[PDB]
């Protein structure tokens, strides 16, 4: 089994696996949509209460699968409990970052896109002070690249430019992923991360230095960082608060637990997790944070950058930025750096999420690494052709996988580990060559706060919000349904597979 | 490996694996369309000229793939050429029948579902003249059961019962399939074609009596044998001929090949496949030929007889002959005969067309029987609510698979066997252990007339037939293409691990 070489790289690349377009692009929509401040008291708490636990949780599970040769959690939920169950639950950590890297990767590779078109400047001209005269342009632009609908077909029509983008982000990914751990991902780790925050801190400085009649940055920032104890009352916040700390974490995606599985048995991961996640938060709220919200209300006010937030998950980041950026000297060549970082901070992500697959392919049917990122790569390739030319079907993938799948995983993981595993053992495998201990604390979260706050959750969820995105929708969800339930059957016969090779080869030795 | 318990059951399984609802359904659509007799001239030479040197063939590659532990395409394609690109056309053989069970066992339990409301007399009644008041409740009794659109969205609404009944149909399937080659397929036989015998028998006696003021059954018959040597020169005949002859057989299928591979190395195919061919056309032309058309023709005349044929492939059987049966005494029981005939047929031809996935699974992946049919249920049960709730999606794998796909397979096979293997040691393995020879003039139809007849046809197809179902389609054919190419690449995958497998198991004796 392969092992992370350097701890730095170790730390980097679960950095890497981390901090990624949840940080730049969701996390300000998020924030923005739910009353700035109000949306952050939440925000710490459930990183507090959930995303510390869980994240440890998952490097523990992840370096106690390892060291038996076991990266993901068809294996590794079955060595924590021998039973039959525990294996098909386990799929759901094949096809969470399956489906998540089917959609992600797609994105990623609109960021590169884009970086390339603002480079060379082939970007769209405002008229040389009309707020719609200048987002429209813009709008346009990201219309044209995806090819949004503009009759009644709910059909996409991507451009030649955006498919052939799409195929070079794959080769990039499978580039890096060819090479392996330390000499693919912890290689690349060290010079993405590096590069990804020198870019985010000179984006910062230069929107802080924004300024319109409409207002400054300081007052995106008084907007973020103002509490509003009137909305703690609201499940939709918390609820909001708590899907953004699983998905900016990685946590129930299967993809922690994967590169934890190339850490050494006794090498500590309570300190390491720890910084992982504390990384991730800065980019997030320090860096994230102080980006897309700042520059949208200098711009434009507080009003109208909430607006603005509602409207799309794309609106701000691929319209409105680069419009607000436009209007600024040298503002195409701070677009670049702006979807340059977006490309980087998605790149490191994406490595992380096929990742699973990969070690799946490897450690179970016992394929070479060649052959199993060239098939991981074919499938994911493949079944994006749905989500580029499907309208909708991203956001339906989203949910399911990105959304739903990773807070019903992460209670599951929990359960499994802290419940069924043993409580005890549970804690003694997590602090076990620690360089620093959990605190104490930490053993009555993990057990009984983390599990019924999340139980709650999921209840209210599934109660209050989903009866409507089964009922209120399009009729052609149930494409992307269809299509997403029958890769979870594909990967259940895959472990299937895996677990007939194995009874072979026991009756072999 | 196992074996056809006796000669019989080898020639009743092979016939049941041919005679289906393409003898009783398909054959009587395609010789009205194309002028009756005039299609008849066409289909007799292509039965001469493609069907009897192709089934030769097919039982060839079978036995000689048996003989060393192989039955599907994949494995026998490369045994015949030791090459890469070999293995790759074999899984057209593992795809053709997997994409075809998918629709063709879903048409199956129609006819066991109208046979169950027949039987109880649940069936439409008409008012006690009017040919469109007798056709009417017949054709929404069919709309009803299928849900066909009554809007404008590609969306189909099966009634619970017909879900409920393809389980059952699935089921039944099951329950032969997973008792083997002797003790399932070989025993039904036996019970299945006898029964299916009696039964069509029965009907075309019953037709020879309809009498009307428009006609008799003999006009139907007078229709469909009497010669238009104007049609010849057409095309469209030709190529309408040689589908049917393909469909018919089960050749370029997989199908003759897989049970092929049951026969013992030294037993006769010559005189069994000829047999088995014979016993086809006969349920075909003299059975299947004059119940529809003679009915048909008897109650509306000739010219109208066509129109009806022309409007739907399921016009004739499911709406219009069990109306015409409405209007006779005890005519709702001979609707159940009808419809309990087209069901025997269809079973014994889908337990023929789901057996190449289960030898492929037993013998290159080593699951057991059990496993191999429950996993193969799963894969067609799943994939088959594509073609329940899409409109067309039946009618686009009927084409890409059933239409095209057999075809270009025919003579993907006589090239792999008669041009790249050896036709001298093809000759020799197709009349090795015959209990008859081939007559020596089919060495050279098999290897020159053959071939150029089904290059030809093939490209007249490509040219003047194909851009208009590339261009002139519906968006949503999209969906079921995107679906059934990701089939492929599944089966692709299997091959792949097959492969591995066999690598590991020759370094490890
Ligand atoms: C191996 C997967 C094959 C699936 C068929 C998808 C064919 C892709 O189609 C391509 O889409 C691009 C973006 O819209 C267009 O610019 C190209 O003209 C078109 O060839
Ligand atoms: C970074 C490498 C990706 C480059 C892909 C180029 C795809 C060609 O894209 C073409 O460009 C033309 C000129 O701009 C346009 O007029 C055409 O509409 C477009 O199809
Ligand atoms: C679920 C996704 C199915 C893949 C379908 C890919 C669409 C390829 O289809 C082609 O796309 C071109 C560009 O969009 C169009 O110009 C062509 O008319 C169309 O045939
Ligand atoms: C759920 C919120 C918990 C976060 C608070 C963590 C602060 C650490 O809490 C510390 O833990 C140590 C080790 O158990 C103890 O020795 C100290 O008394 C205690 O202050
Ligand atoms: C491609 C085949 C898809 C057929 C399934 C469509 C059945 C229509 O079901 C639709 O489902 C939507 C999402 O759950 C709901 O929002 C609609 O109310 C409902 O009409
Ligand atoms: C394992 C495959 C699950 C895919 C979801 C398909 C759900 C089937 O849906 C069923 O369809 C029937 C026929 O229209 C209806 O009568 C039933 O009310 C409905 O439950
Ligand atoms: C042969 C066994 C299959 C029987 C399946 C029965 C499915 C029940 O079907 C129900 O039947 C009712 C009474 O006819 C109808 O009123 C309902 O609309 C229908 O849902
Ligand atoms: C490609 C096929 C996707 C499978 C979708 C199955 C549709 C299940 O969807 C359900 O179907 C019922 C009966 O049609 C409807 O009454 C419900 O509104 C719908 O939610
Ligand atoms: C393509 C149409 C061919 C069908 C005709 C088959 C009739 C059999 O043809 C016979 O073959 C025998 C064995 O080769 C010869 O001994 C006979 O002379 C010949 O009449
Ligand atoms: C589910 C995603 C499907 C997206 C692909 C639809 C692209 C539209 O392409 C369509 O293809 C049809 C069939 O080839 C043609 O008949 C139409 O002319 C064409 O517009
Ligand atoms: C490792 S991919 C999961 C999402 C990622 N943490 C992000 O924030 O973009
Ligand atoms: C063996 S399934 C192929 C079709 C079948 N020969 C029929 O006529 O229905
Ligand atoms: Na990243
Ligand atoms: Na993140
Ligand atoms: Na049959
Ligand atoms: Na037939």
């Amino acid at each position: 089994r392969e092992h992370w070489a350097t701890r730095l790289g170790l730390i980097l690349a679960m950095a890497g696996n981390a901090v990624g377009l949840g940080n730049f692009l969701r996390f300000p929509v998020q924030a923005a949509e739910n009353g700035g401040g109000a949306f952050m008291i939440p925000y710490i708490i459930a990183f507090l209460l959930v995303g510390i636990p869980l994240m440890w949780i998952e490097w523990a599970m992840g370096r106690y699968g390892g060291a038996q040769g076991h990266g993901t959690t068809p294996a590794i939920f079955y060595l924590l409990w021998r039973n039959r169950f525990a294996k098909i639950l386990g799929v759901f950590g094949l096809w969470i970052p399956l489906v998540v890297a089917i959609y992600y990767v797609y994105i990623e590779s609109w960021t590169l896109g884009f970086a390339i078109k603002f480079l060379v400047g082939l970007v769209p001209e405002p008229p040389p002070t009309d707020p719609d005269s200048i987002l429209r342009p813009f709008k346009e632009f990201l219309y044209s690249y995806i090819g949004v609908p503009k009759g009644d077909e709910p059909i996409l029509k991507p451009s030649l430019f955006a498919y052939i983008v799409f195929l070079i982000t794959m080769f990039i990914n499978v580039s890096i992923l060819i090479r392996g751990i330390s000499k693919g991902i912890e290689r690349f780790a060290k010079i993405a991360m590096p590069t990804l925050f020198i870019l985010a801190v000179f984006l910062v400085i230069r929107v802080f230095l924004l300024e319109t009649p409409n207002g400054t940055a300081a007052d995106g920032l008084n907007f973020l960082w103002t509490p509003d104890f009137e909305k703690l009352k609201d499940p939709g916040v918390w609820i909001a608060a708590v899907g953004q700390i699983f998905f900016t974490l990685s946590l129930g995606f299967g993809a922690i637990i994967t590169y934890a599985s190339y850490v050494r048995k006794d090498q500590d991961i309570v300190l390491s997790g720890l910084t992982a996640a504390t990384l991730n938060e800065k980019a997030e709220v320090i860096l994230g944070g102080s980006i897309s919200i700042p520059a949208a209300v200098a711009f434009f006010g507080v009003a109208n950058a909430v607006a603005i937030a509602k409207a799309g998950a794309f609106n701000l980041g691929f319209i409105t930025l680069p419009a607000i950026f436009s209007q600024t000297a040298g503002g195409t060549f701070l677009g670049f750096l702006w979807f340059f970082l977006l490309f980087f901070a998605g790149l490191t992500s994406s490595i992380a999420i096929m990742q699973p697959m990969i070690a799946f392919l490897e450690d179970e049917l016992k394929l070479s690494r060649k052959h199993a990122v060239l098939w991981t790569a074919a499938i994911v390739f493949f079944s994006a052709h749905l989500v580029m030319f499907l309208n909708k079907s991203l956001d339906e993938m989203d949910f399911w996988a990105g959304t739903i799948g990773v807070v019903f995983f992460g209670l599951t993981e929990l359960i499994i580990f802290f419940w069924i595993f043993g409580a005890d053992k549970a804690w003694e495998e997590i602090n076990r060559g620690g360089i620093i201990k959990v605190p104490r604390i930490y053993y009555y979260v993990m057990r009984y706060i983390t599990p019924a706050f999340l139980a709650v959750l999921l209840v209210v969820w599934a109660r209050e919000y989903i009866p409507k995105i089964m009922e209120e929708t399009h009729w052609t969800v149930w494409i992307t349904r269809f299509y997403i339930i029958g890769l979870f059957l594909f990967l259940t016969f895959l472990v299937f597979l895996a677990e007939r090779r194995r009874n072979h080869e026991s009756a072999g030795t």
